[PDB]
């Protein structure tokens, strides 16, 4: 399949070179996989989700996304026009309030919720969790992310937007998950992206068009936007049978575009997520 005039980040993950505008992908499109978006919520009624999104848990008064951030991230995973894995199932877990903030105890609870809840769901091709959030280093937050991965979920986490070494941030610094940095449409490291030896992979993160609340769309930037590209790619590859939740991050790194990015400090991987699609 081919989506013409796609958002640049979708085109980039299906090309060996920057500057293209078509997203090439297998029609299976993540069908049979499930992605939990652990964030501010998801506006599940947005037409772009086609009935494939549902809220399953909130830690606040409502399950509504009153912010937009979670809806944008979910759209990059799996919306029709803006998503990597256009046929996946999306599950929302609201651990962040409508200002985009959350206490670490709530974020931990939401991770342990997903590890249990996935046993109630019919996800024959596997389960992914996308965490476009973080703060200062916490061994308890890292441990929760490690538990979620251990339970059989592919965990993708944002590196953070501090232009600093991700070793000082959580859950970015947990080695056993997939820590995602951000790039721009010219194959530069995004100016805000964290870096360091704990990063596993880069994905598109500057000027990313996706869904927003109120049935709308908008472009925003962050490692929060790169993370769902990798989560969606994992779901897509799991549906094709090319990898499993335990080894998807390694498979993505193995098969990435290598050496294409600029402004990568010595000691950080130069790897950009790539779907290797051949018609
Ligand atoms: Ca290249
Ligand atoms: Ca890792």
């Amino acid at each position: 399949a081919a989506q013409t005039n796609a958002p640049w980040g979708l085109a980039r993950i299906s090309s060996t070179s920057p500057g293209t505008s078509t997203y090439y992908y297998d029609e299976s499109a993540g069908q049979g996989s499930c992605v939990y978006v652990i964030d501010t919520g998801i506006e599940a009624s947005h037409p772009e989700f086609e009935g494939r999104a549902q809220m399953v848990k909130t830690y606040y008064y409502s399950s509504r996304d009153g912010n937009g951030h979670g809806t944008h991230c979910a759209g990059t995973v799996g919306s029709r026009t803006y998503g990597v894995a256009k046929k996946t199932q999306l599950f929302g877990v609201k651990v962040l309030d409508d200002n985009g903030s959350g206490q670490y105890s709530t974020i931990i609870a939401g991770m342990d919720f997903v590890a249990s809840d996935k046993n109630n769901r019919n996800c024959p091709k596997g389960v992914v969790a996308s965490l476009s959030l973080g703060g200062g280093y916490s061994s308890s937050v890292n441990s929760a992310a490690a538990r979620l991965q251990s339970s059989g979920v592919m965990v993708a986490v944002a590196a953070g937007n501090n232009n600093a070494d991700a070793r000082n941030y959580s859950p970015a610094s947990e080695p056993s998950v997939c820590t995602v940095g951000a790039s721009d449409r010219y194959d530069r490291r995004s100016s805000f992206s964290n870096y360091g030896s704990v990063l596993d992979i880069f994905g598109p993160g500057t000027d990313i068009l996706s869904t927003w609340i109120g049935g709308s769309t908008r472009s925003i930037s962050g490692t929060s936007m790169a993370t769902p590209h990798v989560a969606g790619l994992a779901a897509y590859l799991m549906t094709l049978g090319k990898t499993t939740a335990a080894s998807a991050c390694r498979y993505i790194a193995d098969t990435a575009n290598k050496g294409d990015l600029s402004n990568i400090p010595f000691g950080t991987v130069n790897l950009l997520a790539y779907n290797n699609y051949q018609a």
